């Protein structure tokens, strides 16, 4: 589990911090807002050998992110392959994972509580606060996250990933639609699941491909 908090009321990035200090495992390094309100910023340490497979951390982490954001609101949320929680075609989370030299460095946005969604994004982003209309202690919902990384992380080392692919699945975002790779043009067809070692599996008409990296989008 973790076992230490350092909680910040502003810093440049949450990750750029984890680069630099010599923190250690079980601390989570949280921030009130980056520097490049109402939202939470976290970034963590984990050993870059138990996580080798790159596309298999961020779905089991954004798995975590929305069990912990529904057992919190009760709103169920989707996953988007590769990385973040949606509501809807709306972004809630973002999941980001950086091998940088020694570490392996993860970090998490959600947004709680802004109050003001920009023109430019509300088509593709959102809040807890927007979907609720109500605002949530934000301590209490790192909490529960880190609560369910840990848990769901402990599995994930102890088992394999195979705990977790259908539960992914069955909340990813356009599954089971059609879809394309963003600037891709070839590549089309339904989305029916992801592969043993992560990837996303699209049947074309000349039958499946797997995916290791891209953007998806209906059609």
């Amino acid at each position: 589990m973790f076992k230490n908090l350092i909680w910040l009321k502003e810093v440049d990035s949450t990750q750029e911090r984890l680069k630099e200090w010599n923190v250690s495992y079980g601390t989570a390094l949280v921030a009130d807002r980056q520097t490049k309100e109402g939202g939470l910023y976290f970034s963590f340490l984990l050993n870059p050998k138990e996580f080798e497979n790159l596309l298999q951390l961020p779905l089991v982490l954004g798995l975590s992110v929305s069990e912990a954001l529904e057992e919190i609101t009760e709103i169920p949320f989707s996953l988007k392959w590769p990385n973040d929680v949606y509501f809807q075609e709306k972004k809630v989370s973002g999941v980001l994972r950086e091998l940088s030299k020694d570490k392996l460095i993860v970090g998490i946005g959600i947004n709680v509580n802004q109050r003001e969604i920009p023109e430019e994004i509300k088509d593709r982003a959102t809040t807890l606060y927007e979907i609720t209309g109500k605002d949530w202690d934000r301590k209490e919902v790192l909490l529960k996250v880190l609560k369910r990384i840990s848990e769901n992380l402990k599995k994930f080392k102890e088992k394999s990933f195979k705990e977790f692919k259908g539960k992914i699945e069955s909340k990813m975002l356009y599954l089971g639609e059609e879809v394309k790779l963003l600037g891709e043009g070839k590549i089309t067809g339904k989305l029916v699941g992801l592969s043993e070692k992560g990837g996303a599996l699209i049947l074309t008409e000349e039958g499946i491909k797997e995916i290791l990296s891209g953007e998806f989008s209906l059609r």
